[PDB]
């Protein structure tokens, strides 16, 4: 019922009380595990806004105090009579901290305790949301000083009138396909594309298309917006050895922002409730750049470093990937937009992992994310075993609207 | 109930049903998933369902099963178990048993032959020198002179648990580690432990950066005795680059042969504790680990520093540099002295395939993705994008304590 988490790299034992407070599930039983597995009323809310309550106020050392009590009380009150509650501005900013915090799959949580939170809960139409978010971008953006930032919707009422951002991210690359059969632009956003079209975007049919927003305010129909040019920050891709990594013409954007997650606080829901940190260098340059069903540019560069990819033994695709990363790091510290290295990144995070054991009795951690997507072993994290539950407040994945939405 | 994994690069979606079959514990809960924890004397009473299970697997996979040798043969084990509180398995049992501990080893990325296995039966061994000379012939004929074979061999089962066949190293073939009084480590930082204890038992130690240990060997529960593998049946692969010449003067070397010593093989409820096996190397297992691991070998640095790296911030990607020439040159001078290895895209490639033929023909495969993606370079494998169910059948290989911290010392 108490576990331990060793290191093998330092023999250092972490002892997990944390645990013993989750509430929701992993899909794994005593039977199997599912740890690699991407996705596995009135009466309902009371125990939830309870359990957050009863967590904030002890957070606040008032654990059991007449405020404590009167809170629990009116809050009880006004779902008895409205079916619901609002939260108060200290409880949502608690609340979306804490969502992070307990991110089980999020490597940058060190920074946890720093996030802005930008309350938009009076929004009631797309061009509003459209302000909020364009305001958002700048904020975190900070002319490439970046800076944590959620902005949080009005919560779900009946299902039938939902905040939704539609894009999985505020700032992502078009997705076209060819009757060459091939792929123009990020494969990812192929569909999400389609609809923007359909819905009415005039698409430019290049290669590194920011996406317009497409806004769902109200349970109403979305609507397209264009973010501010100047708003999106943008990086060249250069090598500082190779000069020919010019010519292939790859870019970047500065702001990794996800809104496509749903918030859940104290029982309620914020189905729209985009955050943004900084990007890892990994994620673009491993993940971005080189998977199979992305922007897959590795025997293109292979090539233009010559090197020998008859045999998959040379490790050419190795030594491609490396001089890759180089690369993304190199321009974006050049460019001076923030950017973190997996070395440092999972460093900051033992560190992390260490203070929340020590200061909180654990820390959930999703192995299968945490570690990067190359040279795995030779960051700490690999070393380290880590305990996954899922504990509340949280960021949960939704479905996506357009299967859901009744137009 | 039907389960799915499904691959996020190519779609496919697979169904596993062979997880209804599993048994054992896992260490996940509902509410907890312990799926990237390292670790997480049998009465008559649970050994003949333990039996009778293992043995209706035996008697389908032949197309025999409900057969009156099928019924004879339940007759005959559970007649030996209530007589004897145990029982012996048929030649033909054991060979079924070992091939299929290791087809369930959710950990091991090299199923894809694991319908290739010599199995060698030790079961009429009785001494330390017995075992010295099985472990001495296994270790000749999987080598191959480089051509390297599959092979497990097995030791006689456990009884009352103070009789019990252990080899004590970890590996058959592993290099000693010696701490200096400043702190430092020589050799293998490993096996300093071990190597402590070998020394203690009397073992000369040559004190060098790569001294191929002695075998530590119990027989029938009584002290563990020494012995040193001839030296002409190690076989060892000198460490040089293609292109990098001053690679070869770091003075590195590694054997060829990877066996495992210290697994117990779990088969129908009888107990293996001795069961050495070996494979072939990916070159990942010590161009990755071996060498660079910070508590192994750890040549990052000195490898680094020879290729001129700007080691001033990591964000110089310095260590993945000099962790890819590296594994360069493991795989470049194994395949230069022919002795067999693989790269980890051609394993993970291969392994996708054995998995995928696994769910078809079987059912499932089970599999441990935290163990089963390689230490570097892991998406731009195909096994990070795969999902995988991890679950235990048996038989199974399975961890067992170290001897020393159990053992009842004789005199
Ligand atoms: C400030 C620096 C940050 C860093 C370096 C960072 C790093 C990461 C990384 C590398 C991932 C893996 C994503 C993937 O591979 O798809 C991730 C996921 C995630 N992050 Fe962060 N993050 C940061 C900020 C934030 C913030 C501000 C929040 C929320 C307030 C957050 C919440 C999450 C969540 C919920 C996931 C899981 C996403 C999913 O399941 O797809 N992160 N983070
Ligand atoms: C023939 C080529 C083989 C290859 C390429 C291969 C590859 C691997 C690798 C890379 C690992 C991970 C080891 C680690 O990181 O500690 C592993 C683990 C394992 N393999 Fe193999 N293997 C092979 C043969 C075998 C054989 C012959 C057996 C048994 C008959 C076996 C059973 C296992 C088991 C039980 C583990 C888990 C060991 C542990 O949990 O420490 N493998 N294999
Ligand atoms: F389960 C899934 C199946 C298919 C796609 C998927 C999308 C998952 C990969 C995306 N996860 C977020 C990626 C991302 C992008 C931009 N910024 C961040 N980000 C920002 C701060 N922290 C993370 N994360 C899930
Ligand atoms: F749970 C643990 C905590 C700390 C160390 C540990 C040892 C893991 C490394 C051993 N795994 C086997 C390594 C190995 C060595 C040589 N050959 C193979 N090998 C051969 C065939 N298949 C694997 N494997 C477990
Ligand atoms: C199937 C497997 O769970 C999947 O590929 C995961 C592996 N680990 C990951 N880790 C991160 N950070 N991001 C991802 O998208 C994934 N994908
Ligand atoms: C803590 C973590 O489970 C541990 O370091 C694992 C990670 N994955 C691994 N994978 C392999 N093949 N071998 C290992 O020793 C490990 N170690
Ligand atoms: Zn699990």
């Amino acid at each position: 019922r108490f576990l331990k988490v060793k290191n093998w790299e330092t023999d250092v034992v972490l002892t997990d009380t944390l645990h013993l407070k989750s509430t929701l599930e992993t899909g794994c039983t005593e039977h199997i595990c599912m740890g690699s597995i991407m996705l596995p009323t009135k009466d309902q809310l009371f125990p939830l806004a309870k359990e957050f309550l009863d967590q904030y106020y002890s957070s606040i050392k008032r654990f059991g105090s007449k405020a404590h009590m009167d809170r629990l009380e009116e809050v009880n009150k006004e779902i008895e009579s409205t079916s619901t509650y609002q939260l108060k501005d200290t409880e949502l900013i608690y609340g979306a901290k804490h969502a992070w915090r307990n991110a089980s799959r999020c490597v940058g949580r060190i920074q946890w305790s720093k996030l802005q939170v930008f309350d938009a809960r009076d929004c009631t139409t797309a061009h509003g949301m459209f302000n909020y978010i364009c305001n958002h971008v700048k904020y975190a953006t900070n002319k490439g000083n970046l800076r944590s930032a959620i902005t949080i919707f009005p919560q779900r009422t009946d299902g039938k009138h939902d905040f939704r951002v539609w894009n999985s991210q505020l700032i992502r690359y078009a997705g076209y396909k060819q009757p060459d059969g091939s792929t123009l632009g990020d494969p990812a956003n192929v569909q999400f594309t389609e609809i923007c079209i359909q819905q009415g975007w005039k698409a430019p049919r290049g290669r590194f298309d920011v996406l317009p927003l497409l806004l769902q305010a109200n349970g109403n129909d979305p609507e397209l917006f264009q973010i501010p040019p100047e708003l999106v920050l943008e990086v060249p891709i250069r090598h500082p050895k190779f000069d020919w990594f010019k010519d292939l013409g790859l870019k970047w954007y500065g702001l990794p922002a996800v809104s496509n997650m749903l918030l859940e606080i104290g029982g309620l829901e914020f189905s729209a409730c985009p955050f943004s940190g900084w990007y890892m260098g990994t994620e673009i340059g491993v993940r971005d750049y080189c998977d199979n069903s992305r922007y897959n540019i590795l025997e293109e560069v292979a090539k233009k470093m010559d090197l020998d990819m008859r045999k998959t033994s040379s490790l050419w695709k190795d030594q491609a990937l490396v001089e890759i990363n180089i690369a993304v790091l190199y321009s974006f510290q050049s460019d001076k937009v923030t950017i973190v290295d997996h070395h440092s990144a999972t460093e900051s995070f033992i560190k992390h992992m260490e203070n929340e054991y020590r200061c909180r009795g654990g820390c959930p951690a999703d192995w299968v994310w945490i570690v990067p997507p190359m040279s795995g072993s030779i960051t700490p994290v690999f070393h380290q075993e880590m305990l996954n539950y899922r504990l509340t407040p949280s960021f949960e994945y939704q479905p996506d609207p357009w299967n859901t939405h009744v137009w």
